[PDB]
């Protein structure tokens, strides 16, 4: 991909193992980064410090592009790597360089923030609006229509834990296991541990 | 400034009364808007039609920008004139040749974006993090700090009702009054019709 590739050219590219927290909230942004391969979570985290996943990102995900626009802002959220990854990163002062040779390229990142506020903003109205059952329903469902979900002759496989499922809806890990099992007796999924298929 | 003015001299100009419906949630997205003059709630609502208040926009904002990026998308929630309202409305597709022409007006817009994520992910910390009682503390609090709050012998005044507390929050007109009684009964607020007083 011609674009890709010549945003790419302008970056350099370093490794990190997995549980490697790349970004850390409340630091001075002034870079960009960009998943060539691998995945992260996007945390944030309660005043005791406990932590919820906001978004997981994937390769081809711009990450820590939201202090780009505005001078002097911090990182909104921690950011650590699920897998081993190697990210593309560029200082934003150069990144606003490429943008005013080839605007297509802000077009791709705006592009991935359109969707993770489209995303974001629905998570609000599962939060206010459901109960754990529905939030955990919805959870499935969009895990499974993800660009990484596997198709399985008698569904979507996803990877995911309770605990995950715990920390994006919020609740109890062992409640989540409840409601997958309920889930389970309806006929609706098969949840293993580290692995669910939605049926379809 | 010659960026926003040079974009608004592409858009058509129209006015909306206050309380009307700018964006329906669902609706195919074809066109950005800008808002000139006035002020705008965007929501989303239950199946049983109950509100949530996603933000308050005004002049200088964007709207419908979501749908930009990719075509067939649809709106992703309702914006309201709080407000009458004037408002600057051009074609994705126009736009996305002024972008070409000049950058500048996309990293208005996703600068906008950027603000816009920031503040909703905030919202999902709190309401998955906090019960109804800790969201409706912090709201009092947060109320208690802006501008229209009165400073009183006793604490801040605040004026607002239960259904506004509630959209919110995530909680009903009756809930929003249990919690307040509990948080008076607890000696931290006093709260009484729409009046509430925060110690
Ligand atoms: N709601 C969200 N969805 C997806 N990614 C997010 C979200 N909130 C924050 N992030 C990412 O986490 C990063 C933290 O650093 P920044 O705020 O610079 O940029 C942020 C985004 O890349
Ligand atoms: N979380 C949010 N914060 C502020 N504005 C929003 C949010 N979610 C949706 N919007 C606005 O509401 C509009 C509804 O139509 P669009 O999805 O085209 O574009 C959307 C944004 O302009
Ligand atoms: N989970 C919820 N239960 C009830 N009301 C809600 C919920 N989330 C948002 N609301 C809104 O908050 C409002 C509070 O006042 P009402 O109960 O009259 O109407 C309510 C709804 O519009």
């Amino acid at each position: 991909d011609p674009t890709l590739e010549w945003f790419l050219s302008h970056c350099h590219i370093h490794k990190y193992p997995s549980k490697s927290t790349l970004i850390h909230q409340g630091e001075k942004a002034e870079t960009l980064y960009y998943i060539v391969k691998g995945s992260v979570a996007v945390l944030i985290k309660d005043e005791e410090g406990k932590e919820m996943i906001l978004s997981y990102l994937n390769q081809g995900d711009f990450i820590g592009e939201l202090g780009l626009f505005e001078e002097g802002q911090e990182r909104s959220a921690w950011v650590r790597a699920k897998t081993a990854c190697e990210v593309a990163e560029i200082s934003y002062k150069k990144f606003r360089q490429l943008i005013q040779v080839n605007p297509d390229i802000l077009m791709r990142l705006s592009a991935q923030m359109a969707r993770r506020l489209q995303v974001t903003s629905e998570k609000v109205g599962n939060l206010a609006f459901l109960d754990v059952t529905g939030r955990i329903a919805q959870t499935l469902l969009n895990l499974a229509k993800q660009p990484d979900a596997m198709t399985l002759p008698d569904g979507m496989q996803i990877k995911i834990t309770r605990q995950e499922i715990g920390q994006i809806v919020g609740c109890s890990r062992e409640t989540v296991g409840r409601i997958l099992k309920m889930l389970e007796d309806q006929n609706l999924i098969s949840a293993h541990g580290k692995t669910i298929v939605v049926y379809g």
